[PDB]
């Protein structure tokens, strides 16, 4: 992912581009959740606005990805016009690799690795101005640190290869271990952790990170190219019209497989099964499409979910973002094979509640209630300014879903099932974990995020759904 410059003007991009690029070179770049695509075309530079308001990436003049990894990856093997991406122009900076730590000094960089390090954590910290250090953790246990010299704009560590970025001497390093005159193998494991809090240390990690989360969000995005994996089945043919966005697709190892399908290709929802790993887990799915109303119910009967979470309107700014799959107040609707009945509809403030009936048609005794939370006052750009309303939701539905025996996952969707979706299931999963072991715990936000992106691409959209994670753990945590 090394396109992606993270601290680079407009100008700079188009320097850089013409003087050590050629025709194909390109550039992903930040602007407010704004960024540029920056490429070269006849010896000359054009910029490519993507937005991000919350719920995908959506490139002007090209389609709505999960992230910008995704959206690289389409125009490479593939569609993009006034535009061929060939050549990946390469960024030096390491202020968004995990092992960099900037300004730090050699006794707290040792503290560091001895509270927080294991056998192979290492970090890269300024030393000698303009050179560099590897703070290593082997094992007794013990701390080595190596000398990496800045010579040219070139680094190596006092012989061999000259390295072009810090980036590419760790890579090497991390493949090729430094070996001791007396035998220890400089073995560079796994990245020091930085984001691992405890849960009573919130508020003071919350002061450090509002003066911070940007650079924090971006380390994070950082390790969206481990998450690529295939999404095959959402890309068939006969799957097409059965995604919202053509290109937001589920993974095939975690897609929910619906069975016991009409005698073709019955068997998709773009849905994913979101298991927390480190009780409950949860189907990050899109909204309904008249298509895929029939299968959204199907998967909601299969699953043995109990209730569904709901994060969007059906409209918004002219646009359905998810067609009404429920009956009305007291009806009673048939979608396929399977019957589902309202059976009451109680109007909070920030959400509304329906109470289902759904079952099987042909098989009364197949009858179960789903409980529909409609969180109806989420801003259509950006965030709530206060999380107190999405806290006491989440507590409601945790409540609802812990009274009932056996209850299969919790349903989560909004347009795409990704930015508020994502947003609202890692809220989740950090106040479950408050919840049974208290203010005594650590959660890690960015870990518990990735986590969740292995399962689904793109969980979690922007810095300011990031942020708001933060607020709504640091609130939750508060208000005990």
């Amino acid at each position: 992912r090394r396109w992606f410059h993270p601290n680079i003007t407009g100008v700079e991009a188009e320097n850089l581009l013409l003087t050590r690029g050629v025709d194909g070179s390109f550039l992903a770049r930040p602007s407010p959740g704004d960024f540029t695509l920056s490429v070269r075309r006849n010896g000359a530079v054009t910029h490519i606005k993507i937005q991000n308001t919350g719920d995908y990436y959506d490139l002007y003049g090209g389609e709505k990805f999960a992230t910008l990894a995704e959206l690289v990856q389409y125009y490479m093997e593939h569609q993009l016009k006034e535009i061929e991406l060939k050549y990946p122009l390469n960024c030096a900076d390491p202020t968004s690799e995990r092992w960099f730590h900037g300004h730090l000094s050699g006794k707290e960089a040792e503290k560091l690795l001895t509270e927080k390090g294991k056998h192979g954590s290492f970090l890269v910290r300024e030393s000698h101005p303009g050179d560099f250090v590897l703070s290593v953790r082997t094992g007794k246990s013990k701390v080595t640190h190596v000398m990496i010299r800045c010579q040219e704009l070139k680094y190596d560590v006092g012989g061999g290869e000259r390295f072009d970025s810090l980036t590419d001497l760790v890579e090497h390093y991390k493949k090729n271990p430094m070996v001791e005159t007396l035998g220890t193998v400089l073995q560079l494991k796994q990245p020091l952790n930085t984001t691992r809090i405890n849960a009573a240390e919130i508020e003071s990690r919350v002061r450090e990170l509002s003066k911070g989360f940007w650079e924090e969000f971006e380390t994070l995005q950082q390790q969206e190219c481990k998450l690529l994996y295939s999404r095959k089945e959402g890309q068939r043919q006969e799957n097409k019209n059965k995604n919202r966005y053509k290109n937001i697709l589920p993974f095939d190892h975690t897609r929910v497989v619906l069975h016991d399908g009409d005698p073709p290709v019955s068997d998709y929802i773009n849905a994913n099964i979101i298991m927390p790993e480190f009780k409950k887990s949860y189907i990050a799915t899109q909204g309904c499409l008249q298509n895929t109303v029939n299968d959204f119910w199907r998967m909601v009967f299969q699953e043995n979910s109990r209730v569904i979470v709901m994060t969007t309107k059906e409209v918004e700014r002219g646009k359905s973002k998810c067609v009404k799959y429920w009956p009305d107040e007291y009806a009673l609707k048939e979608y396929g094979v399977m019957r589902v009945r309202n059976v009451k509809e109680s109007a909070a403030h920030d959400y509304t509640l329906r109470e289902l009936k759904l079952s099987k048609v042909g098989q009364g005794n197949t009858e179960r209630t789903v409980w529909q939370y409609h969180f109806r006052t989420w801003p259509d750009h950006g965030v709530p300014s206060d999380p107190g309303g999405v806290l006491d939701f989440l507590e409601e539905v945790h409540h609802k879903q812990e009274s009932i025996m056996d209850a299969g996952p919790v349903v989560v969707h909004c347009s795409a099932g990704i930015g508020r979706t994502g947003t609202f299931i890692v809220i989740d999963i950090l106040i479950d974990i408050i919840r049974e072991k208290g203010v005594d715990c650590d959660i890690d936000v960015p870990k518990t995020i990735q986590m969740v992106r292995s399962q689904r691409p793109g969980m979690v959209q922007t810095e300011a759904q990031y942020r708001f994670i933060y607020m709504a753990v640091q609130h939750y945590i508060e208000t005990l």
